[PDB]
């Protein structure tokens, strides 16, 4: 059976690396990793600089195809300190780590030899307002697909993919659960974008953010995988984001390991699995590489689309 | 507001041709030309010229792409006997004339300086049989995304574009209105395979042939006019195909002009509308470029995807 993939253990993926230097310190990885995630030097040498070696291949590669289409319309040589912006989308699951593997590569990627200005965009920027989610009977679908504003997010993507001089994002503020009033994230025609949430791989009725991607990670684990990760992630928030007074979930500081425990398997059952399993997961098929991550976290195995 | 696509009139397009040879002859396009269609050579040159322009500035370009997954995965040369096929996915509703230019296509590129072998497949051979439709109920849902063996056909465009030597799919009889059994058609690495059907660009929960093409048309008309078109064709047909006594709809050929108008209202509102508003249409802004047809089939507009 022919197949568009290719799979791959950490073995055979760490051989690609050839001589991709590593420009992270242990400290600068501190910085990007998130609270219960266990990457190290390590995982980014064998995981992540072979990924790197292949975006930086493609991204030379795609510009090729976008050169073409310039030929065909008789249209003028792009100016090489515009060129068309590589896009990167990253998707998987609430709790699986795939913030941090955004973040890691971004890093990655802005130390490569030219300084390529890589800008990290996440979809919680994109979430309708608490106020607009309790008008669509929402408050209680944060993360399904339609509980962000999706065509302010295609234009963003397409306003800087098209070539824009800036485009704004607004901001999400996990604090206070809400959408920041006033605040703006600006990208100022980066070289590449990194776009990351949970559901950016869909596809439909309409051009979506997925048709603009140029490349695509998932992260995924095993079901019963991420929702330990997911409960333990809450029981260890009662001492770092629940603690702060200002917190929209400060009441959950207080509560005892086992009260904690069925909070957050309740709101895994009602909210962020049936949202993994129906929305996606089903996504996982296109995209460019599937991170498999093992009950620890570690990398293990990758799915590479060769078509 | 930026945009993906770039929008051509007639006028606007034709310039894109430059220098590109004519090489197909008056009678050559009969051949290739369906029962009601108004191709002549001259929408071959201002249309399907320009077209065949961009495909070849982008099948080259398109190499490049895969060749730096090959790069990157330490893979030998590709042999220059055998790159990776160029696909090309051709849609639209029953009736608006997408075979006619597939056909075209498939005999302007074989025309191309260096003789590539190029293959044309339509979907028709991967419907299930009657017999199999029959078992399912979905005898009068022919042409519906379910009426197909989609993962015989994934499986095929697989094999193809992933190298294999040869690839077989079966074969539809019209006459017959049926799968005829033992026939294939064969295809041998093909530089460009197109392939058209209804609803050959849609997407889903899996990896689909849409997933794997390289360039995708789209040919457009106002519903009401592919209507028109197609009751004509119905009434035209009484004398050519419907005439055979071995057709499986030789009944029809008896009808009055009036019997028949109702017939094939009845056809269009029943099955071939609905499966265009609900399952084609919104395929099409996917396309890599939409062919807009005016009442009289006259291509007067195009859009292309540039993002
Ligand atoms: N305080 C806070 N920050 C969050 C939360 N969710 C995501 N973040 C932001 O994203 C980072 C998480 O890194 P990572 O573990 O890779 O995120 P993830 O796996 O996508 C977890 P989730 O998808 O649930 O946010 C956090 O460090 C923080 O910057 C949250 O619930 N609370
Ligand atoms: N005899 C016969 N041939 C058909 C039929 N439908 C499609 N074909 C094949 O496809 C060709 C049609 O050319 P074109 O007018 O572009 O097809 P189309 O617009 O896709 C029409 P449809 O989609 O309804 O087949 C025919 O000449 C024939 O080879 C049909 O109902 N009867
Ligand atoms: C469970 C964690 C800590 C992991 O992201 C986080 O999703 C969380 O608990 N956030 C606040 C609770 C909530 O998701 O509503
Ligand atoms: C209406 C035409 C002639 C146009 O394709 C053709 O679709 C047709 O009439 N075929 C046989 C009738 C049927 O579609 O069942």
């Amino acid at each position: 059976e022919p197949s568009p993939y290719v799979e791959f253990d950490r073995r055979q993926w760490r051989a690609l690396r050839m001589s991709t230097p590593l420009a992270l310190t242990e400290e600068e990885l501190v910085g990007l990793r998130g609270l219960g995630e266990q990457i190290d030097l390590l995982e980014v040498e064998e995981v992540y600089l072979p990924l790197a070696r292949l975006i930086h291949l493609q991204v030379a590669a795609r510009q090729r195809l976008f050169a073409a289409t310039a030929e065909f319309l008789g249209e003028p040589q792009q100016n090489p300190d515009r060129p068309v912006p590589f896009i990167i989308g990253v998707a998987g699951s609430v709790a699986v780590g795939k913030s941090t593997t955004a973040r890691v590569l971004q890093a990655l990627l802005a130390r490569w030899d030219h300084h390529p200005r890589v800008d990290l965009v996440t979809t919680d920027g994109f979430l309708y307002p608490n106020a607009e989610l309790q008008r669509r009977n929402l408050m209680h679908r944060k993360g399904f697909p339609e509980s962000y504003n999706r065509r302010a997010l295609m234009r963003f993507v397409t306003s800087v993919k098209s070539g824009s001089d800036y485009a704004c994002a607004p901001v999400y503020s996990h604090l206070h659960y809400d959408i920041i009033p006033g605040a703006e994230q600006v990208v100022r025609h980066p070289d590449i974008l990194i776009l990351e949430g949970l559901n950016v791989l869909q596809t439909g009725p309409t051009l979506m953010v997925s048709d603009l991607f140029d490349f695509s990670l998932y992260v995924d684990a095993r079901i019963e995988d991420i929702e330990q990760w997911y409960v333990s992630r809450f029981l260890a928030m009662r001492t770092t984001a629940f603690a702060d007074p200002e917190s929209h979930f400060h009441h959950y500081a207080a509560f005892s390991d086992s009260q904690a425990v069925v909070a957050a398997r309740e709101i895994w059952r009602t909210i962020n699995r049936p949202n993994l399993v129906e929305n996606i997961l089903p996504t996982r098929p296109r995209a460019t590489l599937v991170l498999r991550k093992d009950a620890d976290h570690s990398i293990n195995r990758l799915r590479l689309r060769k078509l």
